[PDB]
């Protein structure tokens, strides 16, 4: 699997969605999950990512390595997202900012 990391929070720019496959990115209301039996690990993804959130489960840095288990546990509840939106507002203010788990929303 590939995992979705913390930079997405409060960017979410879905521009991931768009080389996927086989449709396996799960949608919150400010960040977005990859369900990991789905996910054929073509990392496809990982280049499109503008926020460079997106990582190979055994590259996720040390620091968001409780993502792998919130991707897994998301994508169970989260309703499938296959087409492009337009990024959050202030996307840009947010990318790059640390922390932004504390921002996450159910
Ligand atoms: S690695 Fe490939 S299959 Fe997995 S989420 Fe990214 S684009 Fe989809
Ligand atoms: S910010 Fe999030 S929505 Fe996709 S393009 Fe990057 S993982």
């Amino acid at each position: 699997a590939f995992v979705v990391t913390d930079n997405c929070i409060k960017c979410k720019y879905t521009d991931c969605v768009e080389v996927c496959p086989v449709d396996c990115f799960y949608e919150g209301p400010n960040f977005l999950v990859i369900h990991p039996d789905e996910c054929i690990d073509c990392a496809l993804c990982e280049p499109e990512c503008p926020a460079q959130a997106i990582f190979s489960e055994d590259e996720v840095p040390e620091d968001m390595q409780e993502f792998i288990q919130l991707n897994a546990e998301l994508a169970e509840v989260w309703p499938n997202i296959t087409e492009k939106k337009d990024p959050l507002p202030d996307a840009e203010d947010w990318d790059g900012v640390k922390g932004k788990l504390q921002h996450l929303e159910r």
